[PDB]
């Protein structure tokens, strides 16, 4: 069993590199595995990404959100964009990143008029729905999360815990 | 992929079935296969289905279609990311009562798109006419609701949280957790 | 050379792509045949099948600014822009070659792109507005005909108002 | 065991996309092997391809009438082209098509000196007279209706191909 | 070569060339030149060349007009070949005045091209419309009635000079002066 | 491609000096160019500055920039289709009073842009700073209008119609016709 | 320009390839000799491989049409359509310098079958036409011309005169 | 059981390459799975790398920090730029180069003036919090850190050992 | 391309002469075709040259420098735009009174940057660096600096204002209007 | 077993082709793994390269001596550059070529002005590094060692033997 495989067994899930539909239902196929074989376990996932599709990020958030188990969630190396989202995102109590981890949020990015139109509003629908979670994940002012997401928001373990993104910061085991 | 069997394939043991990414003849018929594999399992139990998928060609997704529904076994549905296009087709293809969206998933239906003389021209874009014609019917089927709201509805994109698509009759139920049942 | 010398005749060609370059060498000839003379008539010659907005609003409103009236020619055809800018001849002298086809339609981060695409709906209105006004019609109707590809003959686009006359020969 | 090989354990063989040398010959070779496991219950051959190679199809359709196996076709998704060609050569009475299919039929498409144009041109419209000819036969239809109907690309639902002849019969579910 | 270039000297005869695909660009260089002609002098014949595979329909309507708005007749003579569009505006001269040279060859065929289903709907629509006018329009050219163009350009259909004229695409076929 | 009779040559004793597409070392000092010209031919007509541009290179801009204010000639500008980023600098640099805008002209301004060490992007990030708020007071002195104001409504792309680039500043009057 | 003098001698050239615009471009220049002069004869100088036979057939047709003899001289190479217009120039005044190279083959190229009917039979017709054209200019039979024309068939200047194809092979000005 | 899982069996872990998002992680599942093992037997892990990101080299950085064994550094061939980083972080007294292995520090080196401005904000911090860090793995100044590593500078082994870089250099 | 009335052989006809550009071999040759014409003919009037350029090439360059300090015309240089890199280098080597730049001109002043067998690599970089060590020899010249100046302000870009410029020695006045 | 770990089971490790860092670490994994199998027997090392990055060719050089068992090295066909840097590192006594290799010896070959000041600096420090450690392979004069490095000096295997290079040259198993 790869190095993955075994270390699926003591419950802990990684997310490396952006954020793509295969990378992330990976993610949802081992998370769904660590709970079928036991919804009561904590499982643990160990986020290293710059971000990626909003799309893919969300069947893993709504997987982690779905199931029995809690998520704990631990940044190391960067947790940024939709990267920071899922961190964001774990049990409350149980976020983490290591001292020397980095979390960057912000505001999303990227036919007929009508369609740019579309597509124009859907893309701040998504900016919108985004920020309210991100004010939920962090007990914030909505506008706390509009105002912190305009440009690029880079934050020291530190900063994020503060700003309410993770629960603590570890050091090591103690 | 890490090996439990691989994870894909541990979770076909709970007879779950993935569609990630959009829809080629190739991943259609994987599918396909998998669908025809748990009937000849177990062609009474319930095959679950998840999609995260952006659409992709319409006769691969009438594949899969034909595969659901001929099956005894009923093909719940759960989109997770987005099930667009050809995906959404297929989320409100799947037994009816048994159509899901995770919360934050996202639903977006359109008219069918496209990738000689015009003999050839005319022919085949009546043909794709008549497919507009018949991806639209069977959509209102699925939504249980008129036709006309259809057409009206994907003439241009067409977007949809987890719960506008349920009021829509594209899917029946939204889940948070297993608690929401 | 043959170009220079129908100008002599008053006679300006917009071909292809509506361009910053081809348009501000229109623009360049218009000046110049103000200059020569204020008071004869131009003969704006078009086969284009559109092209940039504000490269043919360059186009437009020195049109509207100069003191020739500018008459003009719809030959092969007027798309986007084209159609546009056949519309915004002076009126009772724009005219269409009896085969000719006239065609109108619709043209970072999630701040930038709300920027860009309440922009390009401000141009969408704009363009149905003057559209509307040279056809003298309804911008409900321009908004209707205007929000996919619609093709139109010379007696089409005649009734719709994008035209006076069509021309057959020179008996008008 | 992986999905396809289970399958197999069904009888189940499929062409998926175009058809290749190779995708058409690793289609015979499954097609012999249940041929050898069990000589006497059919096989059933699906099919999801838009057309192709006429040589390698060729191979797929002298195979379905050399083994002693029936062969049961089934037209899923599409069965255009030569797909349209092997869907319709399958053991009589075992041509069947899913509901919402589509099956297309044409005259080939395809795309040095006179001399060998002049030889590949007439090997072509032979091809064009020989395929017509297995088609009629197929559909129980004359051979000038298949030469008409496949001057150009003709469209069919799977009721409008088993009015054809092309297919036997149309499944919903299992019933 | 400069005699002035070549083809300026040619258009010191009334000599106007359609040379290769046409194009925009083709397509208004011509008529640029009728025009021209016309204004130099609006009584004397001009004499259109016409060696073209075809080009775009609108570019090509371009001189098709041009050519029945200005005053003088424009004759056609075919040179090498006058296929699709070549073939339309060779059939378009001044009737009495369509020539071709003995080894030309003239093709007609029915038109050719290379988005959202109600857009593919539109303009399949308009290609259905350009195939009809332009079925009308031979028709009249060659005095033929409709129903026969459209029957004889479904496919590719060659012709010699001698099938040419009698098609009543062309007048005379012209050895020499 | 341009007739001759060529056309723009013919023009430039209109007075008339172009600016189409991207402002670039060549484009800007070929306008450079065309002003010192006007200028010297005649140092007391004034010269009618066009300008048809998205901007480009900012050093390119001050080079029309500075020219523009260094030469006896009233240099007034004029604004067909777009004035856009330095294409909108240079138009509201025209001398007050005489810098105006065809009827549906598009103006648009903005912050600067950008397509090596540490040490190094320090510098090059420092030096667009430095030229960001020289951008931005200058600006400001043109609309006649507070260098606050500037940074804030130049922080992402600003689109202006005739109207409100006027009402802005940046240009003195909207031209439709010749009675205007 | 040096041709622009040449052509003051009623030499008109046809180097490289035949395409339209160069076949077209030879084809002006006879109609401005013979307007300029139609009663003298004009020196069609051909180095040139061959190309478009309908770009060729407007030279052909062309030099037929013009009142004034059109002599043809070979220097370099006339291949497959270039030989085709050499053999063309007026019956008796047909040359080559003695270096020549001259090839003549039948013809060749480098959609549904039923178009791909029409084009072949098209192709046949051609190839019929050019070998009794051919036959015609070297007073040969037209199934010398077949078996000669079925591969590339090369000729030194002495070969293409005895052939049919030129007059006189011409060594100096003598 | 591969020549590189056989060399893992007794705690022997290879960065060999680029430092990116998937070869760090790797690493970082290896410390953590030899841990698993056993969090009181010291790790063993060979560097021969040019350097690369710098998300990927602090994770394992961290990684190696947290844990309970004592991580040992051995380089072999190179370790530059970010390979030297993790070097350096090894347990004190546990920090090895072979004889010629080189080393090299240097400082880091990769839209609107307001993106700009941020992300060289960042940069810079990246920057002095590397200094910083890399001040206390080798008992110096954050001035000795500052100004050496400016641009490039090349280490021998021994330059190294001096510097507090590593601890001993081996032989045989 | 170009209005004829082209201009800038117009304006050659008032002894301006343009870098406009990064300095290459056939740039920096046609900018000394026209000193060494103008010098011919008229060589008691001052020549007129504007410089906006970015640099390039230091051969390329030297051409011209030298070129400026042959002929007999005193050669004012005047920036509009940026000179940076080789271009401030011509900038300051203008005759000492007769240097310019528009207010809004950016300078800029770096050592040089270059973008087989270790003999050979030790070779070449012998050869850049006395480069580096004469471009800064000229410089701190021109500027009635001191060379230590020179060494210490170009180690990276050194990005200069108008006035800034004026102050370091680089010009001697800057020009808003005559 | 692919057949490389079979002849691995023999204690037989292969350096074929370049020297890349991938490469050299998986030849410094097999000599560690050889030893960790048994330390009282040695290692053979057969080279058939023509050299590679320095800095991997060093990682498997202070690899060679440090193990306890001897490293015998084995030219076969050639070795250039760095591969025949390592044949000479083979233990001396051990260092063996076959007769129709041939060995190649030459020099190191491949920003501002103060980096590449550095970076050659560097450069000629790696060329003395490598002179005198190949004097020392060789026993040979200094002066002998970059004299006979200044250009690409290629050697049979007679003439590798002669320089001190290797040891012996072997005919058959005799
Ligand atoms: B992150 O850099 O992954 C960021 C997620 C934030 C909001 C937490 N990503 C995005 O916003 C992405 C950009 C790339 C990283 C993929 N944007 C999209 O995925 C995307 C793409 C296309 C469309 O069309 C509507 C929308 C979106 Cl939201
Ligand atoms: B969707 O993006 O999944 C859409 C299908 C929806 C309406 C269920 N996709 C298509 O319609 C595709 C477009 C590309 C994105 C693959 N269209 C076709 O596959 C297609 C192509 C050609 C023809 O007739 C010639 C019909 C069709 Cl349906
Ligand atoms: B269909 O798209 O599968 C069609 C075959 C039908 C009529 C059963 N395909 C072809 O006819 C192919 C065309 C390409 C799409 C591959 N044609 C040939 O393979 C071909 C090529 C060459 C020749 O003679 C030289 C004959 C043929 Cl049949
Ligand atoms: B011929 O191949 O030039 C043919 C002319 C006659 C005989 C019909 N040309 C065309 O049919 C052209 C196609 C060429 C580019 C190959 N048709 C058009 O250009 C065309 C096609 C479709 C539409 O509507 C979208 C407009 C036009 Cl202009
Ligand atoms: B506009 O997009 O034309 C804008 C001008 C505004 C800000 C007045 N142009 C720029 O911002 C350009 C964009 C690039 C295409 C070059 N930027 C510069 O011109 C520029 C930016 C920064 C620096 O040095 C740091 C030099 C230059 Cl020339
Ligand atoms: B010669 O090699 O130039 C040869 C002329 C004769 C004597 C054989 N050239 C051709 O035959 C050319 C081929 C290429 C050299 C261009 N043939 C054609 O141009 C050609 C081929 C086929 C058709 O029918 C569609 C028309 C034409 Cl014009
Ligand atoms: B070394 O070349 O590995 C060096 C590490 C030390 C000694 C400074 N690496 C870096 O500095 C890297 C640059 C390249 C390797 C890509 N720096 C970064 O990766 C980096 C820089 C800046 C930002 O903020 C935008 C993020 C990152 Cl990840
Ligand atoms: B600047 O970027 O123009 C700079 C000149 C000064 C400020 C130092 N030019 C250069 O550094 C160029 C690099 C290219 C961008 C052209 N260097 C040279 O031209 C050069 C460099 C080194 C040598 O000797 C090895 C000769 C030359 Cl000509
Ligand atoms: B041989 O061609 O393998 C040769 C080895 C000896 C005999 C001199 N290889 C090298 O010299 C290599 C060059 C190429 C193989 C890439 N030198 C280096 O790899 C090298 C050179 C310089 C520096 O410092 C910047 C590092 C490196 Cl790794
Ligand atoms: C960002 O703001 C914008 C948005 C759009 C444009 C623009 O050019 N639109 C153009 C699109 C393309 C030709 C490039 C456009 O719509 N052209 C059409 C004109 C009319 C009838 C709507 B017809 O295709 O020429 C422009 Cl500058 C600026």
């Amino acid at each position: 069993f790869d190095i993955y495989s075994r270390l699926l067994k003591e419950r802990i899930v990684f997310l490396v590199g952006p954020v793509t539909d295969e990378s992330a239902n990976l993610v949802v196929a081992q998370l769904l595995f660590l709970e079928s074989e036991n919804p009561d376990k904590d499982i643990f996932f160990y986020i290293n990404s710059p971000g990626g599709s909003v799309t893919a990020g969300m069947s893993i958030y709504d997987t982690m959100n779905f199931i029995k188990p809690d998520v704990s969630t631990l940044c190391l190396g960067q947790a940024a964009s939709m990267g920071a989202f899922l961190l964001s995102a774990g049990e409350k109590g149980k976020r983490f990143a290591l001292p020397n981890s980095r979390i960057m949020i912000h505001q999303p990015l990227i036919g007929q008029a009508s369609d740019i139109e579309i597509h124009a509003r859907e893309l701040l629908k998504i900016k919108e729905k985004l920020n309210r979670l991100m004010a939920k994940h962090c007990d914030r002012d909505l506008a706390d999360l509009e105002r912190d997401t305009d440009r690029d928001n880079f934050m020291s373990a530190e900063e994020a815990k503060e700003y309410g993104l993770i629960d603590q910061i570890l050091e090591n085991r103690a």
